[PDB]
């Protein structure tokens, strides 16, 4: 079905950890395409083999305008290879360094395609849990696309930075979709302000400002802003809203934008 000789490799996308991404074309149909090639040794030490079907899994079912498609995979003695959606306009963490923040209409336009995402996601019981700016790709319309599923499993289951998962989370407990709601207000801090609210030099400053929830907006965030993202950083799980209620806050139907 597929071998490495069905693809002209070009620029680094990413690199990291498992292996990095490349941009591609198919030879046979000139297709371009993401090619993320990933080392069979460092999965294994890892132990992140589940991780990685379950991206594979999720991502070539769901289908959606805002969640990155993957076409299919192929291995080799060595490596995995996986066939992902091209994202001409890069991450969202790319734009964010680039701008430093987003105003108001960027941010609702970005929550609210999100929000969008997740609910269709939460309609097939896909929690994502690792929903993140380096995690967020953008289209060729500027459209926000969710990428990395690897972290995803079925609700209510039970690492790197901190700064995006929620107290449930962190302390080990049980969880379920309302940790993608508590991401999102991790999100729309972050757009806003530049810095996520629980950011700090240490993992172990980050945990406790996490637990307690300890957030401070700066002057420019507006009441209405203030009033969605504290809603969404709520420490219990139920208190937080629905996606519903996010899509049609004051603050997201005043600043967003429609097809
Ligand atoms: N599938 C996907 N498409 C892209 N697009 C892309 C386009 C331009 C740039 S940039 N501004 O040049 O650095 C970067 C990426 N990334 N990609 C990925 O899976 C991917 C990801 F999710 C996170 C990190 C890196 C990736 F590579």
């Amino acid at each position: 079905q597929w071998a490495l000789e069905d693809f002209e490799i070009g620029r680094p996308l990413g690199k990291g950890k498992f292996g990095n991404v490349y941009l591609a074309r198919e030879k046979q149909s000139k297709f371009i395409l993401a090619l993320k090639v990933l080392f069979k040794a460092q999965l294994e030490k890892a132990g992140v083999e589940h991780q990685l079907r379950r991206e594979v899994e999720i991502q070539s079912h769901l289908r959606h305008p805002n969640i990155l498609r993957l076409y299919g995979y192929f291995h080799d003695a060595t490596r995995v290879y996986l066939i992902l959606e091209y994202a001409p306009l890069g991450t969202v963490y790319r734009e964010l360094q680039k701008l430093s923040k987003f105003d108001e209409q960027r941010t609702a336009t970005y929550i609210t395609e999100l929000a969008n995402a997740l609910s269709y996601c939460h309609s097939k019981r896909v929690i994502h849990r690792d929903i993140k700016p380096e995690n967020l790709l953008l289209g060729s319309a500027g459209e926000l696309k969710i990428a990395d599923f690897g972290w995803s499993v079925h609700a209510p289951s039970s690492c790197g930075t901190l700064d995006y998962l929620p107290p449930e989370m962190i302390e080990g407990r049980m969880h379920d979709e309302k940790v993608d709601l508590w991401s999102l207000g991790v999100l729309c801090y972050e757009f806003l302000v530049g810095k996520p609210p629980f950011e700090a030099n240490t993992y172990q400053e980050t945990y406790k400002r996490i637990s307690r929830v300890e957030f401070t907006f700066p002057d420019f965030v507006t009441e209405g802003a203030r009033d969605l993202i504290s809603r969404l950083l709520k420490h219990n799980p139920s208190q937080r809203p629905m996606l519903r209620e996010v899509l049609e806050h004051p603050w997201i139907t005043a600043n967003s934008s429609k097809p």
